[PDB]
């Protein structure tokens, strides 16, 4: 039990160590999507010509 | 009886002495199995990739 619980703590700690990479990668998906919404709202205005929406 | 009881004591000690060799070998069977259980607990976690379970 002690050896097995200590590897369960190692695997929960690996679980946390992995999870942070996924929720830390999705932080840049968010920081892109804030920029995509902000760009999409700029091109939504009809003062722009097609030269300025490309 | 005295001569025979002294061989019976010598044979009961020759029995204890044999038993200790078996008992003290299974002490490393435990220590190998405590390691196989800890290794198996670690390899069970699906944060391990294939190379790291082989």
């Amino acid at each position: 039990q002690v050896r097995g619980l200590n590897k369960a703590s190692d695997n929960a700690q690996d679980g946390v160590s992995l999870i942070q990479v996924a929720e830390g990668a999705l932080s840049e998906t968010h920081s892109i999507l804030q920029r995509m919404n902000e760009l999409a709202t700029q091109a939504a205005n009809d003062t722009n010509t097609t030269s300025d929406r490309t």
